[PDB]
C-alpha cells in the first residue's frame, strides 16, 4: 500500500513503486572517515538565517516538518561546494526507538540517536517543484544528534509536538530561529545524493556536519510520542523513520577539513 517504515511497507519495499530506489546516487550512505578526501578547494559554508521566517509545524505522517516562508531570500545557504543561492524551505528529523539508532547517515558505521535535515532549494529554478527535477536542485544540511545535555534551542519544537500528535495536524509556529540548532563548528563532509524518502529523487547535494549537537533524553523521548497514524486510527508510534545506508557506488565523499 502506501510507503512507510513498517514491516510490509518499509524501505526494502520502496523500489516496487519507486524504481530509483536502486539508483546510482541514493542516500543515506556510511561516511568512512579514512576514505573521505580532504578538498582544499572547498569553501566555508555560509549560513544566513538571521531573517528566517518560520510559519508552521506539520505532522506529515512520516515525520514532522517546520516550514519557512521561501518566497524571498530570507534564510539562505551558500558557499561550501554550492554554486548559487539555496533557500531554506523546511527542516525535519529522523529518529529511532532507542538511543543507539535513528540517524540515516552513519560515520564509520556509527549510528546517532537522530538526524536533523534542513532542506534548501536552488533559486535559479524558480520553485521547489522545479528544483527537485535537477541534479543540483537541492542542498540538505545534515546534523547528527547525540543524547546528552539538553539543547535549549530545540525545546520550543518539543513543547508543541503534543498539538500535532497525529498525521495531518498542523500548528502555527512563528518566530522560530533555526540558528539555535547549529553546532559550534561548520566543518563538513559532502557528496552527491538523493532525497531519503519517496520519490527518492537524485537531486541533492548533501552537506553533513562533523560536529553533532547534544539533546536530552527527555527531549528525544517526546519525539517518540508522535503517531504515524491519523486521529481516530490505531495508534502507531512514530519511531525508526530512518532509511538504512545505501551503496556509495561510484561516488566520492569530500571533507572540508583535514
Ligand atoms: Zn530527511
Amino acid at each position: 500500500h502506501h510507503w512507510g517504515y513498517g514491516k510490509h511497507n518499509g524501505p526494502e519495499h520502496w523500489h516496487k513503486d519507486f524504481p530509483i530506489a536502486k539508483g546510482e546516487r541514493q542516500s543515506p550512505v556510511d561516511i568512512d572517515t579514512h576514505t573521505a578526501k580532504y578538498d582544499p578547494s572547498l569553501k566555508p559554508l555560509s549560513v544566513s538565517y538571521d531573517q528566517a521566517t518560520s510559519l508552521r509545524i506539520l505532522n506529515a505522517g512520516h515525520a514532522f516538518n517546520v516550514e519557512f516562508d521561501d518566497s524571498q531570500d530570507k534564510a539562505v545557504l551558500k558557499g561550501g561546494p554550492l554554486d548559487g543561492t539555496y533557500r531554506l524551505i523546511q527542516f525535519h528529523f529522523h529518529w529511532g526507538s532507542l538511543d543507539g539508532q535513528g540517524s540515516e547517515h552513519t560515520v564509520d558505521k556509527k549510528k546517532y540517536a537522530a538526524e536533523l535535515h534542513l532542506v534548501h532549494w536552488n533559486t535559479k529554478y524558480g520553485d521547489f517543484g522545479k528544483a527537485v527535477q535537477q541534479p543540483d536542485g537541492l542542498a540538505v544540511l545534515g546534523i547528527f544528534l547525540k543524547v546528552g545535555s539538553a539543547k535549549p534551542g530545540l525545546q520550543k519544537v518539543v513543547d508543541v509536538l503534543d498539538s500535532i500528535k497525529t498525521k495531518g495536524k498542523s500548528a502555527d509556529f512563528t518566530n522560530f530561529d533555526p540558528r539555535g540548532l547549529l553546532p559550534e563548528s561548520l566543518d563538513y563532509w559532502t557528496y552527491p545524493g538523493s532525497l531519503t524518502t519517496p520519490p527518492l529523487l537524485e537531486c541533492v547535494t548533501w552537506i553533513v556536519l562533523k560536529e553533532p549537537i547534544s539533546v536530552s533524553s527527555e527531549q528525544v523521548l517526546k519525539f517518540r510520542k508522535l503517531n504515524f497514524n491519523g486521529e481516530g486510527e490505531p495508534e502507531e508510534l512514530m519511531v525508526d523513520n530512518w532509511r538504512p545506508a545505501q551503496p556509495l557506488k561510484n561516488r566520492q565523499i569530500k571533507a572540508s577539513f583535514k
